[PDB]
This record gives C-alpha cells, sequence and structure tokens, in this order.
C-alpha cells in the first residue's frame, strides 16, 4: 500500500480473476478426461496465491 | 481445430501470455527478495503449459 509496489499486488489479482472464469468456461463443453487432469489449470490460482500471500508483507502493512 | 473446442486453447493462451508481462513487471521496481520467490509466478505459465499440450489432442489434430 506505498504507491508504486501495491501496483504489483493488483497484477496478481487478475491471475486469480481469469481463472475464475476460465474454470467454468473451459469445462462449459469443451472436453472432460479427468479431474485431476483439470486441477493443472485451476492450480494457477493456487501457486499465485500462496506468493499473493507474502507479497502483501513488502506490499502493504498487514 | 473443431469449432468449440479450439475456444479452449485460446484460453490458455492468454495465461502464457499475461505472464510476460506480469513478468518483466513484477521485478520492473517493487520487491525482490529471492530468485525462487518470484519462480513461483512464473510456474503458473509452467503447469497451464504442461496441460496445454495434451488438450491440443482433444482439441486439435497434431
Amino acid at each position: 500500500m506505498k504507491k508504486l509496489r501495491e501496483e504489483a499486488a493488483k497484477l496478481f489479482e487478475e491471475w486469480k480473476k481469469l481463472a475464475e472464469e476460465a474454470a467454468k468456461l473451459l469445462e462449459g463443453g469443451g472436453g472432460g478426461g479427468g479431474g485431476e487432469l483439470m486441477k493443472l489449470c485451476e492450480e494457477a490460482a493456487k501457486k499465485a496465491e500462496e506468493l499473493f500471500k507474502l507479497a502483501e508483507e513488502r506490499l502493504k502493512k498487514l
């Protein structure tokens, strides 16, 4: 929440955002073989989330 | 490359795309503690890439 650092926080905001739509759309009726298979797609938000947690430490003051 | 399935291929196209800009921007001057730390961000394209490979099998005809 400084001024230029917080700008990086928003960057990750879109990463998890697109994952929401791309998720419901992905299985919207294109191809389904296994649950774990598609799980790799949602994992994108899982990883970015882990770092997104500490990313706030250097960005804002939790 | 069917008609509706290929639509899912483009979805992943943006995932790896944003990762390109968000990468150079992330380290544009916001915070740097460790290499592996930021590596978690680029990993997003690594995972989506793995599935993006086979995703073409059910989509188009490689």
